[PDB]
């Protein structure tokens, strides 16, 4: 399953793909895509 956890110790919105991107795979997961209302980095995890 495909788990989306919301990037915390990322910053600014997810805009810049890049930064979601280097935030969740350097916390060890496969990619960061949108998700928040707030426009918030989402880990997608698999489950």
């Amino acid at each position: 399953r495909t788990c989306q956890s919301q990037s915390h110790r990322f910053r600014g919105p997810c805009l810049r793909r890049s930064n979601c991107a280097n935030v969740c795979r350097t916390e060890g997961f496969p990619g960061g895509r949108c998700r928040g209302f707030r426009r918030r980095c989402f880990c997608t995890t698999h489950c």
